[PDB]
């Protein structure tokens, strides 16, 4: 485990999610209101989810060689599993909150998965070039996904209460910031480019993930927003 | 086929699966409820699913060969893609028998998949002190699944119809003792400890698989819960 | 690239899905109506995974070699992992048309996802003869949804809008005809019996793909059915 330089991340990255879960659990025990639990329910599986993979890129499980610049690099296939199913979560988390139409939900999903399993592709490519083919079409998709949250769905939430609009917004400045880090990781990191090493990567990808998962639910879940309007 | 003794119950299971699908096939024709139909349609993907993975084990596709202990041991993965469908899809008949609500579903299914691909790793992990690891996190998972079902379930059924607070009351304990044995029987079986020999273990799945899904189904369709009250 | 001589049609096909996605994401921009968001997200999507998928053939990612007959087969499983995603959502667009209740669109959906997982397990299987048992097990599963289409869904859309029956009918026919193609392609291409060459075979997917993605995804879009009845 020791051997791998990133290991320090990764058992922090592990900690981290695995805490993060744990007070979200305890969180949401003491909640009824029907709105609020989808909220929490979503919310604690985002980085439930991501216990497990980074405790299985930890271990070794979620590592595997590439060879691609005649090389063989390690790539950690973990992350996107945890994204193809945490990614969904986090847009589903924004949708429910503006009470998005039911194709606007589907249209982030299906691009959503379109970015991950590109990405996924991308980094399990071995012609050099193409790897970068990959990260475009992904790229393209974070794109329209950027582009529906601003131009479909701010405007639903100045229709809706106060305190989603506000909250919704807030989200989806944390979400728009913080996501669109993860391709020019990737981009310069030791799936594309190589400029930054493995081990800086691997705490980039912690420090936006814990954002992304855990600061994003700690926001969301102490706002009024995710309880329905009651007396 | 036959080199493997195992093959018996594999062969059995199969046929099992098989004629439990038709026979819920057939007596879901003469069905028009709309609520009728989605227990139906849950309840008889559930065996005809698990009757393709039985099939892929059966014909040897759905073996791998996985080092540790210094053995290449036999594992076999096709359970974890049964699993990962149907286990969630039974949870479906469960949720949907109370009225559950969509956070709770979603707790339910998301925790289920959680515990199934847990499992699939601990099951295809190399460092054979890690894999009781992973069975240690999908045991935690299934522990919340059966938490809800007891304390979050089955005081929303008494708020429900008689006869849907009965037959969940039923297929519940069905479901928490079937259930529960399977981490037991893989803890001590050739994925875990491997006190108990392949051939045995198969057996013992194949088992609790047909009374998990065919006994359930057969316990569910057969009752007046699964129709809405009409005159 | 090139060295394979199937190359022309998978660049054909990428190209004709690409802009296909583009022309249906265009077409999609002026579109507020509930009802007509969630075709256009359905359809859209459609010939978009269905694209990546065509490229990762093209750049050799979505091939694989499998032995069986003594020879080392080409076999293109990128098609699954589209046809896994995108025959059910355009079994959806169907679906939603004739506003179908959600234990038929299960039954559907469940059915279609034994039809392809079948058919990629029967793509992968090293034991010539199983290939076929798991042909016939996909064809049951499609012949399924062929009966469900005609003997659930067309009696239903005679009690809904004109329009909707009108284009439900078209696009039904246009379905049970394209799809019934795929079957017998595989029987008799590189999959199967290996009477017709994988060049002709990856061609005669192409024409298939088009049309049953683009080609439908045309009538559908241009149907006032996708639209609620407004004044
Ligand atoms: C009801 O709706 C609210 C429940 O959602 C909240 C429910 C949660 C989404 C349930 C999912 C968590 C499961 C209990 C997962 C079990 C293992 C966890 C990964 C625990 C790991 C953290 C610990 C080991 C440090
Ligand atoms: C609505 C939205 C959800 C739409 C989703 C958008 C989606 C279509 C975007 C593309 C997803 C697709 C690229 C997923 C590919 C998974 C693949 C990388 C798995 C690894 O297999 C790749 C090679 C080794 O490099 O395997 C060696 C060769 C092996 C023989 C491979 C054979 C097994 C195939 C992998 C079977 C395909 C199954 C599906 C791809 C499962 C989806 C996995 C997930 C990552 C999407
Ligand atoms: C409408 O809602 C009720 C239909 O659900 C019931 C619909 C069923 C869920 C449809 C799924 C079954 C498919 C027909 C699968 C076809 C192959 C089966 C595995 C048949 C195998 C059994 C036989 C070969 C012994
Ligand atoms: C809401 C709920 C559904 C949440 C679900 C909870 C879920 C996150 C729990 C964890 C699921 C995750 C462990 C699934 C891992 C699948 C993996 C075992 C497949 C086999 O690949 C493992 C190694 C060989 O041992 O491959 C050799 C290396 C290869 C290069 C592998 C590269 C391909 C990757 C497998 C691509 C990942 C795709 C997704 C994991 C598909 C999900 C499969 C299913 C089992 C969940
Ligand atoms: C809102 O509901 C309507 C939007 O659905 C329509 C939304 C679409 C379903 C969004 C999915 C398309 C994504 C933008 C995918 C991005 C890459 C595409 C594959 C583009 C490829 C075509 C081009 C490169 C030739
Ligand atoms: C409600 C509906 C959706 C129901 C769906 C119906 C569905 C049950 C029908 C059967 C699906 C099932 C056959 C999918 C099998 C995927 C498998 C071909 C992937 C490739 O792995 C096969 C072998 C190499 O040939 O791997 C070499 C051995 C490796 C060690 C394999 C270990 C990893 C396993 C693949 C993990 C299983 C994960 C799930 C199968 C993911 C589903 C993928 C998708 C194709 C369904
Ligand atoms: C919790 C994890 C999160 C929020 C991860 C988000 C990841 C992305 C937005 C990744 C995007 C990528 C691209 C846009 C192209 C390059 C490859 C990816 C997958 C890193
Ligand atoms: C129809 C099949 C059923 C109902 C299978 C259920 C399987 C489980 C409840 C498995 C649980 C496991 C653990 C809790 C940890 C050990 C590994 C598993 C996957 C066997
Ligand atoms: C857009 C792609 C489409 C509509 C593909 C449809 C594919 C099928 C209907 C495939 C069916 C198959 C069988 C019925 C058995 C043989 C193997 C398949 C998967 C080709
Ligand atoms: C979006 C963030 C991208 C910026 C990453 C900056 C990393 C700087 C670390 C120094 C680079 C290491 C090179 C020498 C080893
Ligand atoms: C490829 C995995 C996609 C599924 C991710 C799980 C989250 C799906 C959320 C569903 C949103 C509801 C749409 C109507
Ligand atoms: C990883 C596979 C998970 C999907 C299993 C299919 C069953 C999903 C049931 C969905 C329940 C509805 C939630 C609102
Ligand atoms: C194995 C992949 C199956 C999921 C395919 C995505 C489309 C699912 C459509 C869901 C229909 C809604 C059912 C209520
Ligand atoms: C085009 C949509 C406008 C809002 C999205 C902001 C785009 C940020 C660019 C991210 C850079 C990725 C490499
Ligand atoms: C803690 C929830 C109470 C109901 C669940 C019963 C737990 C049964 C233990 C199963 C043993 C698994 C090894
Ligand atoms: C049995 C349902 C009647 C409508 C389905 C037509 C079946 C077409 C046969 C397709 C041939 C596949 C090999
Ligand atoms: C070896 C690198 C070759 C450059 C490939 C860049 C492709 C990026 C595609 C953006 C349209
Ligand atoms: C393929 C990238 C798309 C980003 C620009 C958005 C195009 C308009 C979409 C309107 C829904
Ligand atoms: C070789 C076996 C070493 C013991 C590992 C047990 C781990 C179980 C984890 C339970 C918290
Ligand atoms: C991680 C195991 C959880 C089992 C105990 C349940 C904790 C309380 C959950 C309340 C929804
Ligand atoms: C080598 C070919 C052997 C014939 C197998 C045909 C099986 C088809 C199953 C249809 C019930
Ligand atoms: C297994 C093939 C099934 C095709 C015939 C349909 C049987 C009746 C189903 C009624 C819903
Ligand atoms: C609750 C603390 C969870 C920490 C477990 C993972 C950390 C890795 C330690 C090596
Ligand atoms: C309808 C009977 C189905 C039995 C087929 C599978 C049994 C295995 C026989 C070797
Ligand atoms: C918009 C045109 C898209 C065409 C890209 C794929 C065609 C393959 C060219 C070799
Ligand atoms: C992106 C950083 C998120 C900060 C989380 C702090 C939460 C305090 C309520
Ligand atoms: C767990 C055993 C289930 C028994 C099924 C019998 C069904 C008869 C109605
Ligand atoms: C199956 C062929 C479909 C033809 C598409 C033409 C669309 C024109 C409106
Ligand atoms: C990590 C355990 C949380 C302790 C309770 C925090 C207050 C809800
Ligand atoms: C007005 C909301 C500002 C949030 C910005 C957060 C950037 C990380
Ligand atoms: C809208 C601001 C986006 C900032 C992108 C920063 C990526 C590191
Ligand atoms: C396995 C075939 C079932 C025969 C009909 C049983 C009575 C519905
Ligand atoms: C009161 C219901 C009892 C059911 C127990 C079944 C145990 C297999
Ligand atoms: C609630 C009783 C559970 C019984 C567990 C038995 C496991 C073999
Ligand atoms: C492929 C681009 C389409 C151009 C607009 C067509 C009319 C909506
Ligand atoms: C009456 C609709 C006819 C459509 C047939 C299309 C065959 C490709
Ligand atoms: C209902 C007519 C189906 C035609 C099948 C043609 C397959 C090539
Ligand atoms: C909570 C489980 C953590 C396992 C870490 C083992 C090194």
């Amino acid at each position: 485990i020791t051997g791998r330089p990133e290991w320090i991340w990764l058992a922090l990255g592990t900690a981290l999610m695995g805490l993060g879960t744990l007070y979200f659990l305890v969180k949401g025990m003491g909640v009824s209101d029907p709105d609020a639990k989808k909220f929490y329910a979503i919310t604690t599986l985002v980085p439930a989810i991501a216990f497990t993979m980074y405790l299985s890129m930890l271990l070794g499980y979620g590592l595997t060689m590439v060879p691609f610049g005649g090389e063989q690099n390690p790539i950690y296939w973990a992350r996107y599993a945890d994204w193809l199913f945490t990614t969904p979560l986090l847009l589903l988390d924004l949708a429910l909150l503006v009470d998005a139409d039911q194709g606007t939900i589907l249209a982030l999903v299906g691009a959503d998965g379109i970015m991950i399993g590109t990405g996924l592709v991308g980094a399990l490519t071995k012609v050099y070039s193409y790897r970068f083919v990959w990260w475009a079409i992904s790229t393209a998709a974070m794109l329209y996904i950027l582009y529906v949250l601003f131009f479909g769905f701010t405007s639903k939430a100045e229709s809706m209460r106060p305190e989603v609009a506000s909250t919704f917004k807030v989200l989806r400045n944390v979400t728009v910031v913080l996501w669109s880090a993860y391709p020019v990781v990737w981009l310069i990191g030791s799936e594309g480019a190589g400029i930054v090493p493995l081990n800086i990567e691997t705490l980039l990808f912690m420090v936006l993930d814990v954002s992304a998962k855990v600061g994003f639910g700690l926001i969301l879940l102490r706002s009024r927003a995710i309880f329905g309007e009651a007396e």
